[PDB]
């Protein structure tokens, strides 16, 4: 099991070059959280005309015809149980995606949450600590393709 995969997740950097978030190729578009003010570390992608979507904290551009194959697949069906992301397991219960407290922070915006078949279930934007866990503010799309934004009380943008 060599983890050999396409180029789908890219870094967004600040003025001095600190990675402050992430941008992803998914369903024919490059998208990154709007609140992440930096540049996409990619020679081709960082020259595209991005379209803003303030209501959803999203910013997207059309993937070059070529790259369109190197992308993630979205899925609007997320049963309760466990999911996976960069740091480990993400739990989905009670309409909310949570991770352990003290795990997420700056740099985690734009990271996808995914199921075992490898489909993206949601995109992280920030988190609101509640007890021994953190409730994530994510962007998801419903079966009819409608973008939805769930933001817990006290959410801090990552």
């Amino acid at each position: 099991a060599l983890k050999l995969e396409a180029d789908r997740l890219f870094d967004v950097k600040n003025e001095d070059g600190d990675v402050i978030g992430h941008a992803l190729a998914m369903e024919g578009k490059v998208m990154k959280p709007l609140h992440v003010k930096g540049t996409i570390d990619h020679p081709v992608l960082s020259k595209l005309k991005f379209t803003k979507s303030s209501a959803y904290d999203m910013e997207f551009a059309q993937l070059p015809v070529n790259m369109r194959s190197e992308a993630f697949t979205y899925t609007s069906e997320h049963p309760e149980g466990f999911y996976k992301w960069h740091h480990g397991a993400v739990q989905y219960s009670g309409g909310r995606f949570t991770i352990p407290r003290g795990v997420g922070g700056r740099g985690d915006s734009g990271r996808p949450i995914m199921d075992n078949s490898g489909r993206v279930v949601a995109i992280v934007l920030g988190g609101a600590d509640e007890g021994t866990r953190t409730a994530l503010s994510v962007v998801t799309w419903n079966s009819k393709g409608k973008t939805i934004k769930t933001t817990p009380e006290g959410t801090e943008e990552w």
